[PDB]
C-alpha cells in the first residue's frame, strides 16, 4: 500500500535527520532475504524482543507470526494473525513440533555485505524505532522485503505475507530434507457688434447714412454735424432700433463704441470702431444668418459632407459655385482665398466656423444628424415590443413585394409608425435618401442602415478579396495552392492577418462544405452564392433518427453531419395567393402558359428549381425581395430536398413518412424492459421455424402475434421497409448478428461506421433508411462494376453531370432500389441526399465520396471474421471446427468450402468460395494455424423475482406434477402445510436447491408459520413466452426422438453409447457426433451448427455445460401409452428388468431351441408370456403398455428371433455394468 511506503520513508527520513539510510536499506533488505529462505526452509525463526515466526497448527500450515510479550513493555501486545483482508487474534501457544532456529546475524551480515555488529546495530534501531511507534500509534504498518506488511490495528498485531510466498512454503513441513534445502538455496458684446453690422448691411447705409440713420432715430430729424449720443439715446434708440438685444448688450455695445470714454458717441469713435466690409463672403454670411441655414444643409447644397477630405482651392472655387448660381468665377476665386488664407487646405470644419452656419442641436452620437436620427430610431425599434413591425409595414404597403415604395406611401408609413417622428424630422430623412426610379425608396437599405466576425462577414471579405484582384475559382485554388491546412494558412497569412489561425480554421470548416477535407471549386461556388442560410439551423424539421443540432466540431477524422445552407421559412398561405394572383396576371398579359414558364424558369434544362437559379429568373418578370422569394421557394418545396420539379410546381401553381417504424423499434426496445429473457431467448422468440432467420413471414407473425399492430396496417411495402432497416447486411434475411445489432446499438455513439465501411457521421443513426439506401447503393454498385469511375461514366452516358433522369433510369433498370420500394418524392429526396451542395447534380467528385468507402469483398471478410470471433469461444476452437478433424490440422479447399456452406447456407457462390480461398491463403495451396490467426482476428424482492425465475426454469422438464406432490402431503386437504413437509416435498422433486435458497422460499411463503399452497401455485407458473417458446421445440424434439426410437432403439441406450468417457456427463462434441450418426443414418441432411447448439442450450437445463442422464431423460420423456413408455424408460425398474433379463441368457438359449426344435414358432405372445412368468418367478412385475420396447425392434416379418435379442440384451448388459 502507498500508506506503507510513506510510513517506511517517514522512518528514513527521521533516521537522516537524528544523524545529521543506505545501511538500514540494505540491513533490512538482507533480513527480509533471510526471513524468506527460512520460512522456505520450514525452520522457525525466534529473534528476540520481536517475537517468533513459525506456521500455523494443521493438514497443510500457514505462517502465523506470534509477537513477543517484551515487544512493547508495559503494553500488552496479543497475538494476532491476518486473514480475509482481515487481522484475529490466535490463541494457540504450542508450535506443532516445529523446529524454531534463532536469528543468524552472520547470514544476515553476509547478506547485507556490513559490518555483523553494524548490521546488528541497525536492526535494533529498527526494532526500538517501531516500539516507538507502537507506543505512540495504535495502527503500524510496515513492509519486509520478499514477505510482506506487518500491521498492527488496535493492539493486535500480524504480518501480511507475501500471498506467492504462502502457495510456495505450503506442504514444506513433510517433505524430506534435500528438498527443503534445494527450496531455500537463493543463488454680449460680439453679439451686439454683429447685429449692428447687419442692420448696416442689410439698409445699404455707409457710416455716414447710419450715423444719421441712428442720430434721426434717438434724436428726431437734425440736421447739425457735431451730434453727441448719451446713454439715455442710445438705449431709446435700440428699443427703435429693432436689433433685439438685451440690457447688458445694449451697456456692452455703447461701451465699445464710446472710444474716447466721454460718455458720448461722436462721429469721431464711430469710425474708429467700424470698417467699411463691403464683401461677398459677408454677404454669404448674411444670407445664411436670415435664412436660418443649417450647417448640413449649406454643405450638401455646396456637394461636400462631413466626411469629405480636406479641399484645395480648385474644389473649393467649384463647391461655392454651387452655393451661389450668381457668382462669377473670379469672385469665387477672391472669397476661396480669403477663406483659405495661408492654408493650402482648408478643413471642413473650418469652413463650416468661417460659414457661421446652424449647428443643429441635442446631438448625442454624431456630428451628423442623419445618423443621429438613424441611431435614435434604432434605439426606438428595439424598445418596441415588435422590433419588426416596421418591416411588416412596409411589406404591406408593398403590394408586389418590390422592396419599393414612393415618397407619399414611404411619408404614410413613416406617419402611422410609433416612431414618434415629426413631420419635420420626416422629410428631412426622405431628402437624404437614395432615389432609384425617380421617386421611390428601396426601404430595405434603410432598415439595413438603421440596424447597421460571423461567418457572413468571412464570406464576404473573401468575395471581395478574390473580387479585387481578378481571380477565377480555379486560378483563386492554384494561387492558394502555390487542402483545408493550406486554405487556412493562405487565409491567415494573406487575407485575415487580424484574426487567429484558431478563427481562420473555425471559418475553413465553414466553407468546405463536402467535409472531404478538400476544398474544390464547387465548395467556392456554393459558398459565395449561398452563404446567407447559414443560421437557419432551428428550423430543420428533426427527423427524430436525427436528433439536436451539431456544428463543426474541428474533426479529426470523425466528421459530422450537414446542417447548412437553405431558404426553409415559407411565406403564409394569403400572401402567396396575393403573389400567384399578380403573377399570373402578368403571365396572362404575356400569353406565356404554365409549363412555358415552367421550361423557362430551368435554365440549365436540368428538370428542376433552385433557389440561385430562381432568384435570378423570377425577378426578370416580377420584383420580389430576398424574403419573399426565400419563403414562396419553401412553400414550393413541401419535400424540402433543395430542388423543385415539374409536379410540384405544377401543384403549387394549381405524404409519407417513417416515423411509425422508428417509432416500433422504440416500442419493441421498451417491451425487452419487462421480459427479463436474453438476447438468444428473444431471438428464438421470433424465429419459430428454427431458421435462423427473421424472413417477413417471421417478421409479420411476431407482429401481428405480440405487438397486437392491426393487419389492416400490414401490407407488403412497409413490412419490407423494415425488414430492409433490421438488415444490415443487405442479405435479405436476418441472422443473430442483424437482430442483435438492431435491438442493442446505441443511437448516438456513431456505431454507423460497420454501416458505412469506415466512414464516421455522428448524431445520425444508423437506422435511418436514407444511408440503408446509399449502403444498397454503394454495394450494387461495387458487386456490379469494376471501378467507381467506370460506374459513373457509364450511368452518366459519358456525361460530366448526372442528372435525376439518369439515375431513375439506372435504379429502375437495375432494380437496386428493391425492397424499399421509394416514391417519386422519396427517389427526389434520395437523390438530393446525395449531391452535398445542393446543385441538383452529381460529379464524379460527389460520385466517389458518396461510394468510395464500401467493398463488397472487404464487407463480406469483416462479417465473416465477426460471426467467427462471435460464435466461437477461442480462435483455437474455430480453427479445429474448420479443420474438419482434419488429423494433419492443415485446411484445404474443400473443407474450408464445406465448413463455411454450412456456418452460412446460402451466403456464398463458387466463385465467392474461390475469392475468400484467394483473400484467406494469400495465394497458398495450404493454410496453417499461423495465417487463420492472422486472417480471422427492497433487494429482497428483486432477489426473490431471480430466485423464482430459476425455479420456473428448473421445472420445466420436472415430470413430476408439484400440485400432486403438494396435495400428497396435504393429508385434510386443508391447504396449509408446515415446514418440514414443504422441505420434504422440495427435496422430493429433486431441483437441487441449496439450502440458502429453500430458506428463502420458506422466508416467501411463511404465513403464521405454516405455508399456503394455492396462492403459490398461483405464485409459481409458465409465462407467455415462455409458453410460446415452449410449445415451439417439439417437433423438432419429437422427429428426432422418433428416429431415436426407430435406430436407436432407446434413448438411455444411446446415451450410455455415446457417453465413452463414462464419466455420466456429456459434453458438445459428443453430442456434435450425436446429430451426426442420427443424420447419416436418418437419410437427412448435416443439421448446421447452430441449429444444434440451440438444441443443447434447451437440453441442458441446468447451464452448467454438460448433459447428465437425468435431463436426457427428462428432455426426451416428453415424447399416455408413450408417455408412460417413456416414465417406465428411465426407472430403475427398467435397468433392473435389463438386468434380470440378461443374467439368465443360457435358460431362454436352451428354451427358445427347446421350442424351435418341437417347430413351434416364437411369436409375440409366447415370448412375452414366458417373460413375463420369469421376471414373476424373480419377484418383479411389468406392465403390459411397456412390452413393445423390450420387444417390437426385434420382431421381423411378425415373428421373434430368439438370437437377435438376446445378442442385443447381452451388449447391453456389456455396455451397461462399465
Amino acid at each position: 500500500s502507498e500508506q506503507s511506503l510513506a510510513s517506511t520513508k517517514t522512518q528514513k527520513l527521521f533516521n537522516n535527520l537524528i544523524s545529521k539510510e543506505e545501511s538500514l536499506t540494505k540491513t533490512w533488505g538482507a533480513f527480509g532475504l533471510y526471513l524468506s529462505r527460512q520460512l522456505r526452509m520450514g525452520r522457525g525463526t525466534n529473534i528476540p524482543h520481536f517475537g517468533t515466526f513459525t506456521f500455523s497448527a494443521p493438514q497443510f500450515r500457514v505462517p502465523v507470526f506470534l509477537v513477543s510479550k517484551e515487544f512493547v513493555l508495559g503494553q500488552p501486545i496479543k497475538t494476532g494473525i491476518f486473514i480475509d483482508k482481515h487481522i484475529r487474534p490466535y490463541n494457540v501457544q504450542t508450535s506443532g513440533s516445529i523446529s524454531v532456529t534463532k536469528i543468524n546475524f552472520t547470514e544476515i551480515a553476509q547478506y547485507a555485505d556490513q559490518n555483523k555488529e553494524a548490521v546488528k546495530i541497525s536492526f535494533e534501531r529498527i526494532i526500538r524505532q517501531l516500539a516507538d511507534q507502537t507506543r505512540q500509534k495504535r495502527v503500524v504498518d510496515m513492509e519486509i522485503p520478499g514477505i510482506g506488511v506487518f500491521q498492527v490495528r488496535n493492539n493486535i498485531a500480524a504480518v501480511h505475507f507475501d500471498e506467492y510466498l504462502i502457495q510456495n512454503i505450503k506442504g514444506v513441513p513433510k517433505r524430506p530434507l534435500s528438498e527443503r534445502k534445494q527450496k531455500g538455496d537463493m543463488n454680449p458684446l460680439e453679439f451686439g457688434l454683429k447685429r449692428l453690422k447687419f442692420w448696416i448691411r442689410q439698409n445699404c447705409f455707409n457710416a455716414q447714412d447710419a450715423f444719421l440713420e441712428m442720430c434721426n432715430c434717438a434724436l428726431g430729424r437734425t440736421r447739425a454735424q457735431r451730434v453727441k449720443v448719451d446713454y439715455k439715446q442710445f438705449f431709446e434708440a435700440i428699443n427703435k432700433m429693432e436689433l433685439d438685444l438685451n440690457e447688458e448688450q445694449i451697456q456692452e455695445l455703447f461701451k465699445q463704441l464710446d472710444a474716447n470714454k466721454d460718455g458720448y458717441i461722436n462721429y469721431t469713435d464711430w469710425r474708429n470702431t467700424i470698417k467699411d466690409d463691403n464683401d461677398h463672403l459677408q454677404y454669404i454670411k448674411d444670407v445664411i444668418y436670415k435664412r436660418q441655414l443649417h450647417t448640413d444643409d449649406v454643405l450638401k447644397t455646396m456637394g461636400l459632407d462631413r466626411e469629405h477630405p480636406p479641399i484645395n482651392k480648385y474644389q473649393l472655387k467649384d463647391a461655392l459655385k454651387k452655393l451661389d448660381l450668381t457668382l462669377t468665377d473670379i469672385k469665387a476665386i477672391r472669397v476661396a482665398q480669403t477663406l483659405l488664407g495661408h492654408e493650402e487646405y482648408i478643413s471642413m470644419y473650418d469652413l463650416a466656423r468661417s460659414f457661421e452656419t446652424i449647428e443643429e442641436d441635442d446631438k448625442i452620437f454624431d456630428p451628423s444628424w442623419f445618423k443621429d436620427i438613424l441611431y435614435k430610431i434604432k434605439q426606438k425599434i428595439m424598445a418596441l415590443e415588435n422590433p419588426n413591425e416596421i418591416r411588416e409595414s412596409f411589406e404591406n404597403y408593398d403590394e408586389h413585394n418590390e422592396g419599393i415604395l414612393d415618397t407619399a406611401n414611404f411619408k404614410t408609413c413613416l406617419m402611422r409608425s410609433q416612431l414618434k417622428l415629426t413631420v419635420k424630422e420626416i422629410n428631412r430623412i426622405v431628402r437624404y435618401l437614395p432615389k432609384v426610379k425617380v421617386n421611390n425608396i428601396d426601404y430595405y437599405n434603410f432598415l439595413k442602415l438603421v440596424e447597421r466576425s460571423d461567418i457572413s462577414e468571412f464570406a464576404v471579405k473573401l468575395g471581395k478579396f478574390i473580387k479585387d484582384k481578378k481571380f477565377t475559382i480555379p486560378s483563386f485554388l492554384k494561387t492558394v495552392r502555390r487542402t483545408l491546412t493550406q486554405m487556412s494558412e493562405f487565409l491567415h497569412r494573406n487575407v485575415f492577418k487580424g484574426n487567429d489561425r484558431l478563427d481562420i480554421d473555425f471559418y475553413v470548416n465553414e466553407l468546405d462544405i463536402d467535409c472531404d477535407g478538400y476544398i474544390k471549386e464547387n465548395d467556392v461556388q456554393s459558398f459565395l452564392n449561398r452563404y446567407t442560410y447559414f443560421d437557419q439551423t432551428q428550423y430543420t424539421p428533426l427527423s427524430m433518427t436525427r436528433s439536436l443540432t451539431l456544428k463543426s466540431l474541428d474533426p479529426r477524422t470523425v466528421s459530422m453531419n450537414t446542417k447548412t445552407l437553405y431558404p426553409f421559412k415559407a411565406l403564409s398561405e394569403a400572401k402567396v395567393d396575393t403573389i400567384l394572383r399578380d403573377l399570373r396576371k402578368k403571365m396572362e398579359l404575356k400569353k406565356m402558359k404554365a409549363a412555358e414558364l415552367f421550361s423557362t424558369l430551368d435554365a440549365d434544362q436540368d428538370g428542376f428549381l433552385t433557389i440561385n437559379e430562381f432568384s435570378e429568373n423570377i425577378r426578370k418578370i416580377i420584383e420580389l425581395s430576398q424574403p419573399a422569394i426565400d419563403g414562396f421557394f419553401a412553400y414550393m418545396d413541401k419535400l424540402h430536398t433543395g430542388m423543385v420539379d415539374l409536379s410540384s410546381f405544377l401543384k403549387v401553381m394549381r405524404e409519407d413518412n417513417f416515423d411509425w417504424e422508428n417509432e416500433m423499434v422504440f416500442r419493441i426496445r421498451q417491451w425487452f424492459k419487462k421480459e427479463g429473457i436474453t438476447v438468444e431467448d428473444s431471438f428464438r422468440a421470433i424465429d419459430q421455424n428454427f431458421k435462423r432467420e427473421i424472413n417477413v413471414d417471421d417478421l409479420e407473425i411476431f407482429l401481428k402475434d405480440c405487438l397486437k399492430v392491426k393487419s389492416e396496417e400490414l401490407n407488403k411495402a412497409k413490412l419490407d421497409r423494415l425488414f430492409k432497416l433490421i438488415d444490415q447486411y443487405k442479405r435479405g434475411k436476418v441472422n443473430f448478428v442483424d437482430w442483435k445489432r438492431f435491438i442493442m446499438e446505441d443511437f448516438g455513439y456513431g456505431m454507423n461506421q460497420t454501416i458505412m465501411g469506415g466512414k464516421k457521421i455522428d448524431n445520425i443513426s444508423s437506422f435511418d433508411w436514407k444511408i440503408n439506401a446509399r449502403q444498397q447503393l454503394g454495394l450494387v454498385l461495387t458487386r456490379r462494376f469494376s471501378t467507381l469511375s467506370h460506374s459513373f461514366d457509364v450511368i452518366s452516358g459519358y456525361r460530366k453531370k448526372l442528372l435525376f433522369s439518369h439515375f431513375k433510369k439506372w435504379v429502375q433498370d437495375t432494380d437496386a432500389l428493391r425492397g424499399f420500394d421509394l416514391t417519386e418524392s422519396l427517389m427526389q429526396e434520395l437523390f438530393s441526399d446525395l449531391d452535398s451542395h445542393n446543385k441538383g447534380y452529381l460529379s464524379e467528385s460527389d460520385w466517389e465520396i458518396a461510394f468510395g468507402g464500401f467493398d463488397w469483398e472487404h464487407q463480406m471478410h469483416e462479417e465473416i471474421k465477426e460471426y467467427v470471433k462471435q460464435n466461437f469461444k477461442s480462435i483455437e476452437k474455430a480453427f479445429e471446427f474448420f479443420c474438419q478433424g482434419n488429423q494433419n490440422k492443415i485446411i484445404e479447399q474443400a473443407d474450408f468450402n464445406k465448413a463455411i456452406n454450412s456456418i452460412l447456407p446460402k451466403r456464398f457462390i463458387d466463385s465467392d468460395l474461390k475469392d475468400l480461398w484467394v483473400y484467406v491463403s494469400s495465394g497458398q495451396p495450404q493454410v496453417d494455424f499461423h495465417r487463420f490467426k492472422i486472417a480471422f482476428q427492497n433487494e429482497d424482492d428483486v432477489f426473490e423475482e431471480k430466485l423464482l425465475s430459476k425455479i420456473r426454469r428448473l421445472l420445466r422438464p420436472t415430470i413430476k406434477s408439484v400440485k400432486k406432490v403438494l396435495e400428497q402431503l396435504d393429508v385434510n386437504n386443508i391447504g396449509y402445510i408446515t415446514n418440514l413437509e414443504f422441505r420434504n416435498a422440495i427435496k422430493t422433486l429433486n431441483l437441487g436447491l441449496a439450502q440458502n435458497e429453500v430458506d428463502l422460499l420458506l422466508n416467501i411463503c411463511e404465513i403464521d408459520g405454516r405455508v399456503n399452497i394455492k396462492q403459490f401455485l398461483k405464485f409459481i407458473d409458465f409465462s407467455e413466452s415462455d409458453k410460446k417458446i415452449v410449445q415451439r421445440s417439439i417437433l423438432k424434439l419429437r422427429e428426432i426422438t422418433n428416429q431415436v426410437y426407430t435406430f436407436l432403439l432407446s434413448p438411455k441406450d444411446a446415451f450410455r453409447m455415446f457417453d465413452v468417457d463414462s464419466n455420466g456427463y456429456l459434453d458438445f462434441d459428443q453430442f456434435s457426433q450425436f446429430i451426426g450418426k442420427l443424420s447419416q443414418l436418418s437419410g437427412h441432411d448435416m443439421l448446421p451448427y447452430s441449429i444444434i447448439k440451440d438444441l443443447f442450450e434447451y437440453i441442458d437445463s441446468k447451464k452448467d455445460g454438460v448433459i447428465d442422464q437425468a435431463e436426457w431423460m427428462d428432455i426426451f420423456n416428453k415424447f399416455h401409452f408413450n408417455q408412460i413408455l417413456g416414465e417406465w424408460g428411465k426407472t430403475k425398474e427398467f435397468d433392473k428388468i435389463i438386468i434380470s433379463i440378461g443374467k439368465n441368457r443360457r435358460f431362454l438359449l436352451d428354451m427358445f431351441g427347446s421350442l424351435q426344435q418341437r417347430n413351434i414358432p416364437i411369436t409375440f405372445e409366447r415370448a412375452k408370456a414366458i417373460i413375463g412368468q420369469m421376471l414373476r418367478n424373480s419377484g418383479q412385475s411389468l406392465k403390459e403398455e411397456s412390452w413393445p420396447i423390450i420387444l417390437k425392434f426385434a420382431e421381423r416379418n411378425g415373428l421373434i428371433d430368439y438370437k437377435f435379442l438376446l445378442e442385443v440384451y447381452k451388449e447391453r448388459i456389456k455396455r451397461i455394468d462399465s
